């Protein structure tokens, strides 16, 4: 599924993400759109480390979730990477809370200190009635 802006907006509005551990939602809405472009079957294989990323949030299979190919890898949120290409996002945003829970916060994801971090980010969730 490909998600309208300000539809995925109140999604994550209504699971609970604006405000999530100091994370506004226009920041979560900045990271969806430059990781996946609010795509959430899209994957991404990084060949250096034989990783993947997946789903809305491209959360990486050597921590967070477990696809069975990835070497050195663990599963902190404990789930099956196939769950982060749902058309329901609620096990992503489960995910993707997880990751933050971790003391580099937003940070995690490099996308978002590129394109994001110290921005004005009002765009991603303006006209949306969140």
């Amino acid at each position: 599924k490909v998600f309208e802006r300000c539809e995925l907006a109140r999604t994550l509005k209504r699971l609970g993400m604006d405000g999530y551990r100091g994370i506004s939602l226009a920041n979560w809405m900045c990271l969806a759109k430059w990781e996946s472009g609010y795509n959430t079957r899209a994957t991404n294989y990084n060949a250096g480390d034989r990783s993947t990323d997946y789903g809305v949030f491209q959360i990486n299979s050597r921590y967070w979730c477990n696809d069975g190919k990835t070497p050195g890898a663990v599963n902190a949120a404990h789930l099956s990477c196939s769950a982060l290409l749902q058309d329901n996002i609620a096990d992503a945003v489960a995910a993707a809370k997880r990751v933050v829970r971790d003391p580099q916060g937003i940070r995690a994801w490099v996308a978002w200190r590129n394109r994001c971090q110290n921005r004005d980010v009002r765009q991603y969730v303006q006209g949306c009635g969140v």
